[PDB]
């Protein structure tokens, strides 16, 4: 069992909060995240730990543990850095074609993985995407997100292994341009309407002229409208880790 007895976190500051949950820094052997939820929500704090618990893998947040008393809290490791989103859309920061594919690789591996272990993430976005270290990507939910929805998705179960696949293809569309989709659009309410009604789908022209062929190819079938003709990870991160091999 992974239940840390009350007294053995210090909790210290705290690092943001929300609707659902708060988060801080703590020391429990070391660096570590903690995230309190309040009594009322203990069904979701025990869906949390139920996934959590179910995965290990060098591209997941890694769980670490959770307690009862005082509180509900979930105990993930500590990630230094900032999320893929902040560092595409918020800093200067130019990545290399090479450091984009190997982010698109790393983050391909962590959703095959969460997929072979029957686990749908449901909000994958570059918000999600942790660059611990600068290096590594640690795929989680740190929120606590329209760009990234499938069309049917949008529509309003809607979501399948697909339609991470297709916000997999919105990440690959924001690491390929830099940018975030639908830019252009000023109004939230249009971007819902017209996806979901198949009007509206992203400007693959937008893309970095150094862009692998191989990549606006594989970008354009994960955001096929029709969920069925979207491949799935096994395949996509087989593309990619060829595409890769570019060295
Ligand atoms: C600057 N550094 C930090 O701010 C920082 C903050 C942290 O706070 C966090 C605390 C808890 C979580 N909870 C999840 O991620 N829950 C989760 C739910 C579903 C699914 Cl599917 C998954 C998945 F995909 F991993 F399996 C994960 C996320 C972030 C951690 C590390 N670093």
């Amino acid at each position: 069992d992974w239940e840390i007895p009350d007294g053995q976190i210090t909790v210290g500051q705290r690092i943001g909060s929300g609707s659902f949950g708060t988060v801080y820094k703590g020391k429990w052997h070391g660096d570590v995240a903690v995230k309190m939820l309040t009594p009322q929500q203990l069904q979701a704090f025990k869906n949390e730990v139920g996934v959590l618990r179910k995965t290990r893998h060098v591209n997941i947040l890694l769980f670490m543990g959770y307690s009862t008393k005082p509180q509900l809290a979930i105990v993930t490791q500590w990630c230094e850095g900032s999320s893929l989103y902040h560092h595409l859309h918020a800093s200067e920061t130019k990545f290399e074609m090479k450091k984009l594919i190997d982010i698109a690789r790393q983050t391909a591996r962590g959703m095959d993985y969460l997929h072979a272990k029957s686990i749908i993430h449901r909000d994958l976005k570059s918000n999600n995407i942790f660059l611990h270290e600068d290096n590594t990507v640690k795929i989680g939910d740190f929120g606590l997100s329209i760009l990234w929805m499938a069309p049917e998705v949008i529509r309003m179960n809607p979501y399948s292994f697909q339609s991470d696949v297709y916000a997999f293809g919105i990440v690959l569309y924001e690491l390929m341009t830099g940018q975030l989709p639908y830019s252009n659009i000023n109004n939230r309410d249009q971007i819902i309407e017209m996806v979901g009604r198949g009007s509206l789908s992203p400007d693959l022209s937008k893309v970095r002229s150094n862009c692998p062929k191989r990549m606006k190819r594989l970008m354009a079938e994960c955001l096929k409208k029709k969920r069925d003709e979207r491949p799935s990870f096994p395949r996509i991160l087989a593309e990619i880790e060829e595409l890769a091999r570019e060295l």
